């Protein structure tokens, strides 16, 4: 049960309803297999369905076949997909926000028309690359070179940790066009690379602790020739599209932890009132009643925290410290809650036959992805520093 | 600065502004003295100003001179008074919610007309008595006997821990009218006692750790004769008024922890950017920036949590678990945040010349008053148990 | 390096040394594989090496080829093996403590001579069965029936969650001889079952979150005829051997969390001084220095806690609350430390190529096995209850 | 009763007993008054008694009437006195360690012969001054100027936060002899000032949140003429005596949080088995049993931690990171344990008639005095940075 004390309108309640019911039969039963195999076999198929529901270009203009909604609805879908499968939620998050939302914001009419429609329909998968083997938290120290040869740029180097890497047909890559920029930040440009471009290659998927099924791989660029027309926004003014898209990323991705915390409750609460020890349902012991209370309040507090910040964003009010704040808090709660879920199940929570362990493994990613908890604390503290 | 990302309307923002400005010059300066002396010397005068602002009967019908607003607006005022002074915030809470709100909810036309106007104006001070020396968490085991002698009841016994006790002109007291009730809960009745009634006396103020200035004492009843006309609601159907009031009490009193957390921030943030160690503002060191982030996110999370639950209550959607939830969460956050506030001040946070120590001492109350954290976890756990 | 500020004698420092060097070559390099394949291919061979070193019957009488040492030494070995591989540490614990130690304590001269030698040498593998699908924390509610037919007992029913279950050649099983015992605890007897006894079979190993490699399966008894001579201690007086063995179990198994926290440090410390971000080793940033401090102190405090308690036990002073206290505290520190390890490695900590994720998945078992954190809190609180 | 699982020898157990008994009747009863009045009326007299017991010069050479024992014993004594009174424990700590121990370590035969005997007897009270209004954590930036005029030094400036300040007959002050030293640390000299020296005066005691009764004031030097013969150790080589003293300070002062955590247990345990709610002692409810377990294990862990480190230090093995470690950990545990003590008492824990609130107020000092938790984390992290 999801008490829409969250302050959701009827339409948004309907959105959550539609998603939940759909995912309940199309994604939820596959979740264990996806994680176990580290692969989502129906990925291209699923994306098409997602596009048909209209959730892929949820924040994209109706002009390109988008739904033209806001981040609050985006987090709702994110949260519901993450509830059914953490891996797919992450993949969805890279596609819909990191990629699509970045395109609607900085792409010109041409780029949007050319790319958006297929991204929005699910025919194309999207991804965003900025992280490198030696540039994760310190993203501005990226070394992917982009040499301007006439009306082309020749990219050389590699990207790492890219979600939907080996499946993306369109990708937003950040590269150093001016490696000698006084402030390094003034030497970066964003480019729209496509699957099949000569020189652009991808490595094998990673064997992760969690989010297994969400394909992450290295991107390799060898003399990859990109036409100047594929630059997102403007040359050397890419640190901006990077940074601005990071706030929205943290905002929308906060739905991951929300869906995960929800999922753990979906299992713990019913189990606590079925499993019996010492003559009564384990859920009737104080210690267990306290567990419920804690998991429940953390999920409820984070939900309101994220929902309000998102509503405000849709109103035109977004801030780096507040976007970082919602995910920083949610991420850490998600992990602790998931840790309690396993505890409530006892031995049963410790076996892979139950998804309790999966929620934990998935949850932990969010304290790392979209910026580690440490980098987020810096973002908030610095905000105050500048006041 | 307070970001109304909380989703407050223009009016509500107006309310918070009005309160903040007023409290800043009329209560904030006195706060240290109030705590130190364990006494609010202008209480009566202050109450009439509060009444003039219309915040005493904030949730009371306009008919009796009330504002006719909701719990969200009440939490706002509770928060702002608590920000200025924890002691006075508590006193205000006992008056405006424990007493006044309970009167508007269960009092008949006569009782409301007779008591509400003076309570709303500030001429009268209200209080609510239910706790006893041996009945705090276990409130149902109260043993104040109420003998029915014709058209009167003769109260004999005592009440303990009563806020506004030695100031209340009108008090709502729960007594055991049926000490042999099958389920004890069926033997309790609420009565409206008034200052001056023969038999009814009060003990000396308590010397508490925090909330000094908020008068707490023991109520003594010796053959106090109360007219049957003074029973709140119905005879023996008092456990009910008690329980129902408890939820609204927890919901509205959650503003205390919120105002307290906001108060530590009001001091910590600017201090960290003034005190300098090792050549720079201590607020530039990572450990300090992390502190800010943690205090700030806890405050924001709790703020959205309680505001949204309050909004839902004003829509007619209240629940015991959710009312207990918001305060359980906010209360525990307030204390830790207050602990950090002292930490950030170093030696200075450990001397009484600064209010950092006060914030801690006040904050701790909320983990005990309105039900201990333990009782609140049981409320939530049981809610799930009954599901 | 291990600062033996832990008050270890030269001989004990030597034992640690011997273990560390041996394990570093023989177990550590195969640990990742063991986990990934969920199987220890060299099990039997390894056990014989362990027996050669004399660590299998470490607390067993020299008379049966045991070292004749104490629990402080046993903890050392358990810790070192756990440091190399969590799964094998658990398997070692089951064998050397749960089985062997229980045999040296309650077995008669015959049983000890007939079983101890081969358990001590590594030829045999030992296990202890008490848990059932409906009797984990509530161990007294076990329903494995033991029908006495002449000078034999007919066991019927099953056991669950048995470590070294499919490998044990000798097993200590607790069954209900008197299912109508007034206090149910008066109807339990411990029997030594052997591999190959007709009726007794096992199930397929479990697919667990962590401790993969440590074989856990279900025990099945179908009219398994056990001779009266195989009962450990006395008939119906089994609840006793069970309970007494549980304290020593929790004491010794405390080594697991110790070795796991050490292993985390072994990797995090040097990594923090190799990975560089923003122009410096990440370990030079305050937030990272704080992390080291916390992981370090938690490991150091638990170490002194467990070692001192064990020293006292070897001096004849053991208590249920102190044995439960040692592992309750250590187990919970282990998990959080393990969680910080992943965090310190960033994306690298999140891939199975690194063992950071393994430490987490292994550590969590300790808050479940040997009694959950909840059952341990009860044991301590109850001790004070009786005080 | 403290379980001497702590590995204390017969003689050390006797020291504990002696202290416990003595303090039980001579200090424990006065504790509340001391705190309330922010004054220890019979300080002078008490010191004489402490001296007679031989606990003042506990680690001082028998030659000067000291006991000639080690830090483990000194931690014991510190712990016991803190158990009786936090404020007196601190005062004792400043006298016996900060002052005395430093004198025995860096004072020459003359200085030791002249001051040690009366410091050890109790006839003199000692204090250590290094902190200043703008030099707490950043102690090296102290600005107390010491001009060398022939065979004397003229001190100008002030010290702050000095425990035993108004009572100290002899004080060890650190002052800048070389204000232009390349590394500022090379411009510090420690001096031995006495009460009555022209130019040296003290301000009024501080109104603190806790440790009330332990006199803390500001030192004022105005052309205070100190003979060259009164420098502790060597000119400009004072940062060294300062830094070396800091480790021992942290080690011994860790007894404070230990005594405080024992103190809360001394009250909470029996109270939990006397107060009854819902028909039974509150200590029979799981939530309360859990509380006992938690405060019990934290007290036990920290005890073993600090005891073992102290034993090792007596063996000649001390380290900055380990001395900082024990106090960092103990300090933070004492505060949270004290917080729980208040909780277990309910409303009773919130009044000043009970010491539960005193324990909290006292405890918090240890996360600030002897170096804040932050500076302690830096010390540990840096140690790792160095190797
Ligand atoms: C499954 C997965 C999916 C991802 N998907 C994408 C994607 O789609 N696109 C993309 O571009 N990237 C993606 N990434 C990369 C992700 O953004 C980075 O891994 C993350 O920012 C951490 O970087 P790092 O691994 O380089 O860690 P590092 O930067 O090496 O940091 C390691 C540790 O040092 C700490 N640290 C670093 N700097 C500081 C500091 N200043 N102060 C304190 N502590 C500090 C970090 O917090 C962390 O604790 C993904 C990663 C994973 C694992
Ligand atoms: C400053 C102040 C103001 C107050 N103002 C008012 C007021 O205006 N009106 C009013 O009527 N009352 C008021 N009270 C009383 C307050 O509601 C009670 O003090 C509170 O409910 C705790 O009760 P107690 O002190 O009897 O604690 P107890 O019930 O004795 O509880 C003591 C400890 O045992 C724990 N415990 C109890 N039962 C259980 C259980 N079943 N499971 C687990 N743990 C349990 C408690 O949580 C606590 O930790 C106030 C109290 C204070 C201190
Ligand atoms: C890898 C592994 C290895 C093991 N190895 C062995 C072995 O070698 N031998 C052996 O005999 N057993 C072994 N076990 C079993 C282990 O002892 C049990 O799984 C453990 O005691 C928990 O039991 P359960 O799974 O039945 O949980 P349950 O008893 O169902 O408990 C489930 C949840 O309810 C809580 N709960 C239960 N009772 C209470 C209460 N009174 N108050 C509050 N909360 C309560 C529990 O703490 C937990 O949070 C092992 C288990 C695992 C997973
Ligand atoms: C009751 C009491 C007794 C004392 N007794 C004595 C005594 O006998 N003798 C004596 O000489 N002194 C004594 N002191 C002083 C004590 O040593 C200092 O108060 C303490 O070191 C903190 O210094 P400060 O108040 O100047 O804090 P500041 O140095 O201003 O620090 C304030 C905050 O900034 C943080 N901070 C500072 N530097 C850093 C950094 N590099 N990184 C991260 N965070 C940082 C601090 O941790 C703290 O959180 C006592 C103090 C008290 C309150
Ligand atoms: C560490 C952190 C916070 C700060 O970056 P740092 O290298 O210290 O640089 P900053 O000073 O913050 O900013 C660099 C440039 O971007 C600009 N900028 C920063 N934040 C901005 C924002 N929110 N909007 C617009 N511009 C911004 C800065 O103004 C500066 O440009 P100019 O030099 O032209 O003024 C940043 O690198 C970061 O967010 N890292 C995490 C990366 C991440 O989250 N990756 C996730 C990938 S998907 S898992
Ligand atoms: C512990 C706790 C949660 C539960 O009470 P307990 O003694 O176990 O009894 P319960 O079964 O919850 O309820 C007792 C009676 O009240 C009724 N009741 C409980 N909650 C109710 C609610 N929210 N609305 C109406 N009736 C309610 C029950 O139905 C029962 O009446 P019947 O027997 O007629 O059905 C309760 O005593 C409590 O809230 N204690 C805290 C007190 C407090 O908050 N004091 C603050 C004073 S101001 S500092
Ligand atoms: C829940 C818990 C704490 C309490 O058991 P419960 O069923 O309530 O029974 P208890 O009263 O505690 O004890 C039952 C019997 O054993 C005895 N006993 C209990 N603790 C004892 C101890 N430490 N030493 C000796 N005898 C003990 C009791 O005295 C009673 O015997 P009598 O009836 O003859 O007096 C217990 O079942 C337990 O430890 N469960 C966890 C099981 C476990 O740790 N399994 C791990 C397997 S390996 S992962
Ligand atoms: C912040 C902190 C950790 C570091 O000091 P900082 O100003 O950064 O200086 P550092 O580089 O650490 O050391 C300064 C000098 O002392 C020396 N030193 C540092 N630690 C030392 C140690 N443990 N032993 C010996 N010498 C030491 C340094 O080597 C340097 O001398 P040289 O320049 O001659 O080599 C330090 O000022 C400190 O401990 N502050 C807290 C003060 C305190 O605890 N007061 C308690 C009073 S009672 S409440």
């Amino acid at each position: 049960v999801d008490d829409a004390i969250n302050g959701l309108s009827e339409e948004q309640r309907q959105l959550r309803q539609t998603m939940a019911k759909f995912l309940q039969e199309h994604l939820a039963p596959k979740a264990q297999e996806i994680d176990r195999s580290n692969e989502f076999k129906n990925l291209r198929e699923f994306w098409k369905q997602l596009g048909n529901l209209g959730v892929l270009g949820i924040t994209a203009p109706v002009q390109y076949g988008g739904s033209g909604l806001g981040y609050l609805e985006h987090v709702l879908v994110m949260e519901e997909i993450s509830r059914a499968s953490g891996a797919v939620g992450l993949s969805y998050g890279a596609h819909s926000n990191l990629c699509i939302n970045q395109l609607v914001r900085n792409g010109n009419e041409a780029q949007k028309e050319k790319y958006l429609p297929k991204l929005i329909s699910g025919e194309y998968i999207g991804a965003l690359a900025m992280s490198e083997p030696n540039a994760g938290s310190d993203v501005v120290s990226m070394k992917l070179k982009a040499e301007k040869k006439g009306n082309h740029y020749i990219l050389n180097g590699n990207k790492f940790w890219i979600t939907n890497g080996p499946d993306a047909d369109v990708l937003i890559v950040y590269a150093k066009t001016d490696l000698a920029a006084v402030p390094a930040s003034r030497g970066i440009t964003a480019f729209i690379v496509e699957k099949g471009m000569p020189g652009f290659s991808t490595s094998k998927k990673l064997d992760k602790l969690g989010m297994r099924g969400s394909n992450t791989c290295e991107l390799i660029f060898e003399d990859c020739k990109i036409p100047a027309a594929n630059i997102l926004g403007h040359e050397n003014k890419g640190v901006y599209v990077l940074m601005s898209g990071l706030d929205l990323e943290r905002l929308v991705l906060a739905g991951g932890p929300l869906g995960l915390m929800q999922a753990v409750l979906d299992h713990t609460i019913p189990y606590l009132h079925v499993r019996e020890a010492f003559g009564q349902k384990i859920g009737h012991f104080q210690l267990m009643q306290g567990k419920m209370a804690d998991m429940y309040t953390r999920l409820m507090a984070c939900r309101q925290y994220v929902y309000n910040v998102a509503k405000a964003c849709d109103e035109g009010h977004c801030t780096a410290k507040d976007c970082a704040g919602v995910i920083l808090y949610s991420a850490e709660c998600a992990t602790q809650v998931a840790l309690d879920g396993i505890q409530c199940f006892g031995g049963n929570g410790y076996i892979n036959d139950f998804p309790m362990g999966r929620f934990l493994r998935d949850a932990k990613l969010y304290e790392i992805g979209a910026g580690t908890s440490e980098v987020r604390r810096l973002v908030i503290g610095r905000a105050f520093n500048a006041d």
